[PDB]
């Protein structure tokens, strides 16, 4: 599918789709796992795999892409959904440098 | 100045400018007062005066425009600044209908 962009719209439609039809919720996090997810989406939906970044730790890793509603919570981490993320751009609040 | 749009960028630059050089902070709210502010900005900076809407009450009136960081708190209200507004689109969280 046409190489498209990761807009806030996309980030939710997709963020949503992963909850209502999938076991990402809870699933322990690993770089390799993220990559197959990232590579998959990129092929399935078409978004270039470089948007799924989280804040640097320690603690909770808030997504850098507003709209994407999944943070990584406890360094063993899990894919924890959270919809106040679809409205609160936490990661920008904490790390304004990144934006 | 060229009739421009009220983008999140503008909404803060402007939202900021009002704190660091003005007594809007606290000032009791009235429709008429808002209007002279709205009409002024529109002339000064150039933004068509129809962006400064807040949520319907009771209670706190969160701005409908993300970026604009001023809510109306207590029905006598005041122009109360708040920067977690530049990151949290509260009004969309509460009233998803409006968006």
């Amino acid at each position: 599918v046409p190489l498209r962009p990761m807009t806030y719209k996309a980030a939710v439609d997709l963020s949503h789709f992963l909850k209502e039809k999938g076991g990402l919720e809870g699933l322990i996090h690993s770089q390799r796992r993220q990559d197959i997810l990232d590579l998959w989406i990129y092929h399935t939906q078409g978004y270039f795999p470089d948007w799924q970044n989280y804040t640097p730790g320690p603690g909770v890793r808030y997504p850098l892409t507003f709209g994407w509603c999944y943070k990584l919570v406890p360094e063993v981490l899990e894919w924890r959904f959270d919809s106040r993320l679809a409205f609160h751009h936490v990661a920008r609040e904490l790390h304004p440098e990144y934006f």
